[PDB]
């Protein structure tokens, strides 16, 4: 019965933090940036969705549009993460900067060069940038001229835009992963999803959850397309998928909840089967079949998928959800949830289970065999600043520490090969659900409001400290 | 929401009945066969024990030392089974009777002239046999000689005896299986685990737990040896494990009763990982250090379980289980069920859980993705046979039938691999818990009672009718 504490991770752990392009930069039309899908999304609350609207509507406030102004003031919040000790920083490059419209025959120069700024920026802090391409910021035109994901047309579109960034940035980046939580749009009923998922919106008579799948396919085959394409450029990149990570319970022991469950997983994560293993679970093929799909695959896609499987599992890690038998043995998670009972929740409705991560770092280890890398983690919760601007986030804190306790069991007793840990919204930024500044997430307070009102400084949290220390000592001290 | 009835199980499904030979044969010393660990079993109760005794006592009874003498009346049982419409016959071939004490230079030629004579008369009626090599029957001279499969020697020895089957019975047997229940042995408490599997009686002071996982691995490997020796000699075998497939729920959605649940099953199937992944879970390697077990495992060993994996996974299934945390991750099986409380159970205690049955094949499909041998499925029960010699065994085709939805719709609806069927027992054969004739598997009634007295005829039971249906129709009327 050893404790824990007093030995660290494994020595070259990356620490970081995470965030998406879309969620901190603003600048959203700078340097000849094109208009993405983050840009018709209108603020919100947990109670009202944000409104997705037909381009920008006059007078209506876009919180994306000016963000954080991360574009213009990165110089001074990158010394802020080198500070805390970032060994990493996980963003995105914005599709809409190096191809604004999507279907160009060449990239966009100023985009690139930002990128090129932004990366030598952390580079000469000794940060190392992680890169996703694909995070719920695609290009509108292709939404608009193409229908989105639903067009296999967007499978090569999405190479053009691949293999600029691998080329460009061969000597900056190693890991990369492809498309931001791919299994989001597992709730196929779910306008947030479908749109920033696939650049999906509803049309009247359309099968919902067909076309998720359709989309899905396609987005697949481009992740495995990339994987290949991406070695070929530089065999030393690690290029990763990225997987929500939300694990379901079943309620009970009865047989049927637990047999429920275990569909809901193998629903919510057949995902993460086709970029692991290269094919598709038959009980999935045959659902096609059985629902008179009709999806467009072709052998040369499954050749495809087979040859392109990814390096690593990075993945997001928030809450766990439960389930108990509906009657009919297919997961609806618009409708099939239910609140565990035993654990409490945060002022959004997220479920705190950190105990939760270790299963699920158990479950994508014995089924797949590959390393994990944890890219999001956090609490969004309201903060208050004092008078003397500080922010006494205890609770935040908890949270983190109570994950990492988990993390670290799963790493020193469990054996489970973890590249790295970065939370989520360490500056804080605009929430994806809601597009609020008031869920805020960070070691980093901004002074901006949900209106979009305020100083926009930043002010060290006591998170900061904190999470600044476990990166000094390696997390050797949590127990 | 089609209806799976007037649908059948896929062409070339292996319906037929399993047993092994010590639990049927008899003529225990025939032919020069040597004294194995199934003959110094006594007769016990479900609340008494079988006493394992030190060779044979005087004036104590031994049910399987002539248990149902299928020695002598293989050719009337299997004109019934032929009579059923049996595709195969899983059985074993006892150790003892081809190396009666388990380290002869030479093989015994009065034992595969049995096993000659029984595979053809199989053969001549149209049944293909099905082979465990290790069916808790080995001889007892390793355990008293070499402290069984404590020693690392009894890997030659196995694979001298394995070798020896695989060429003469090259052209009769397809279908292998290497260790039967490898990972009963799970419950290192049990007396009857540690003997059956692994020739193992505690001895004082021993730790139980650091021993049946050193066995354990010796077992592994030497089953990893036998599946490239089998394909060396005939590259058309299919070789296969043999998993006791009792799968274990969480009580409740409480976090740490799901974590638990997850621990269990990692523990009572580690074997499978082995056997189908090449390699030992980390979890486990880490265990061995952290209880400073300090296994015998060496290089070579990990290259010959990489090289070994096998064709496809052999498992029977009876029941289900049920956990909840204790507040320690580890399971320990004598001490750590609770009953679930949603179905019933047997006279025995034998959970009914059919559902669990899909359940399992959707484990092992998305784990390991090989095909599937259920070789053992059943209820033991009580029979009343009646004044005109009828049983009417209800009971006993309902469990049947439950289980055979479930099965279809895992292979119909899922898409699971399976290759064939063999209910367990199918004529009534020694009990192995409690080497009682009560405990009825049949389709067949053998007229032998719990003290060995009675005519030994043998009569068709009501399930001998219903299951030459479902093998007739291809288990299309299965809804
Ligand atoms: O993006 C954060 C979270 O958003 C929720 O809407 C999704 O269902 C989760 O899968 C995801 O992890
Ligand atoms: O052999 C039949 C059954 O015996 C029980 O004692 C074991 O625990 C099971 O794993 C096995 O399936």
């Amino acid at each position: 019965a050893m404790t824990i504490k007093g030995r660290a991770f494994p020595e070259g752990f990356l620490w970081g933090g995470a965030v998406a392009a879309h969620q901190l930069e603003g600048g959203y039309k700078e340097g000849g940036k094109g208009l993405s899908t983050a840009d018709i999304m209108t603020l919100g609350t947990n109670e009202r969705p944000r409104e997705i609207t037909d381009g920008v509507v006059a007078g209506k406030y876009y919180p994306n549009h000016q963000a954080i102004d991360f574009y213009h003031r990165y110089p001074e919040d990158i010394e802020l993460f080198a500070e805390m000790g970032f060994k990493c920083f996980r963003t995105s490059i914005a599709w809409t900067r190096i191809f604004p419209n999507g279907d160009e025959s060449e990239p966009n120069e100023a985009g690139l060069q930002f990128y090129d700024d932004l990366f030598d920026e952390c580079l000469k802090n000794g940060i190392q940038p992680v890169v996703t391409l694909a995070h719920f910021e695609m290009p509108y035109h292709l939404v608009k001229q193409y229908g989105g994901w639903r067009n296999r047309k967007l499978i090569q579109f999405y190479l053009n835009f691949a293999k600029v960034c691998f080329e460009r940035y061969r000597d900056k980046v190693t890991y990369w992963m492809t498309f931001n939580e791919i299994n989001n749009q597992t709730n196929f009923e779910s306008d947030g999803a479908m749109l920033t998922d696939s650049g999906i919106i509803h049309q009247p008579g359309e099968n919902r959850e067909r076309w998720m799948y359709q989309a899905a396919h396609y987005e697949l085959v481009a992740s495995a397309a990339a994987v290949q394409l991406g070695h070929q450029i530089n065999p030393d990149f690690q290029i990763g998928c990225m997987i929500a990570m939300c694990p379901i319970y079943p309620l009970t022991a009865a047989p049927a909840d637990v047999l429920f469950a275990q569909r809901a997983m193998q629903t919510r994560f057949y995902f993460a089967d086709v970029h692991c293993n290269g094919t598709y679970p038959q009980w999935l093929r045959n659902r096609f079949e059985s629902e008179h799909f009709n999806l467009d695959i072709t052998a040369e896609d499954l050749k495809i998928l087979q040859a392109g499987t990814v390096d690593y599992i990075g993945f997001s890690y928030y809450m766990s959800f439960t389930v108990k038998d509906t009657g009919k043995l297919a997961y609806n998670e618009e409708h099939d949830l239910v609140k565990n009972p035993y654990v409490k929740a945060s002022d959004w409705g997220w479920q705190v289970d950190p105990v939760g991560l270790r299963y699920a770092m158990n479950w994508f280890t014995d089924r797949y065999h590959l390393p994990l890398f944890i890219v999001e983690n956090g609490l969004g919760a309201i903060d208050k600043k004092t008078a003397d601007n500080q922010i006494h986030d205890d609770y935040r804190i908890d949270y983190l520490t109570d994950h990492l306790r988990q993390i670290k069991l799963a790493v020193l007793e469990d054996g489970v090969d973890l590249i790295g840990y970065t939370p989520w919204g360490c500056i804080d930024l605009v929430a994806a659900s809601t597009g609020q500044m008031s869920k805020r997430y960070g070691f980093i307070y901004v002074d901006e409001n949900d209106d979009g009102s305020g100083s926009l400084k930043r002010y060290k949290k006591d998170s900061f400290t904190w999470f600044q220390h476990v990166i000094a000592t390696n997390g050797a001290e949590i127990e």
